[PDB]
């Protein structure tokens, strides 16, 4: 039922899974890179994958029109059931827009415990589709960028792209 292929981009050789139910992961292989836009190794596929490269495609070289591409539907066991993880992961998904940053504080309360910032830290390591599902928007409330699953250098990476002086 799951299917795999690989596409170039700025960040390197992305791993994209899924099925007919939806997206299950996005793996960032190699931190090389390049900047000319490429297509996915296999085209089509469930549509949930091509959804997922029209997506990266746009975020990479089309983001003047991000907002206008669809999230492809979500297959992953951490969407399956119900966990703060999942909690914080959907309000990032839905709320945090293209451009925008929020504090590590702030998305927590957002999830219904102001307390909880450092369990909302710990739900990040548990993204399956990165970029997609922006935990690079979640920051430090001193400014500072803060920890990223992939490495500082791709989480500032992100945010320079998006428009961010770094």
């Amino acid at each position: 039922e799951m299917k795999r292929t690989t596409l170039d981009s700025p960040l390197g050789k992305l791993e994209l899974s899924g099925c007919e139910q939806g997206l299950h992961e996005i793996k960032l292989l190699g931190k090389d890179a390049v900047e000319v836009p490429a297509p996915a190794a296999v085209l089509g596929g469930p549509e949930p994958l091509m959804q997922c490269t029209a997506w990266l495609n746009a975020y990479f070289h089309q983001p003047e029109a991000i907002e206008e591409f669809p999230v492809p539907a979500l297959h992953h066991p951490v969407f399956q059931q119900e966990s703060f993880t999942r909690q914080v992961l959907w309000k990032l998904l839905k709320v945090v827009k293209f451009g925008e940053v929020i504090s590590y504080q702030q998305l927590a309360a957002l999830a219904g415990n102001p307390k909880a910032a450092r369990a909302v830290g710990g739900a990040m390591r548990g993204n399956p589709v990165p970029i997609l599902i922006p935990c690079h928007r979640v920051v430090c409330s001193s400014g500072a960028v803060g920890n990223y699953s992939g490495g500082l250098a791709v989480k500032e990476w992100l945010l320079a792209h998006e428009g961010h002086r770094l």
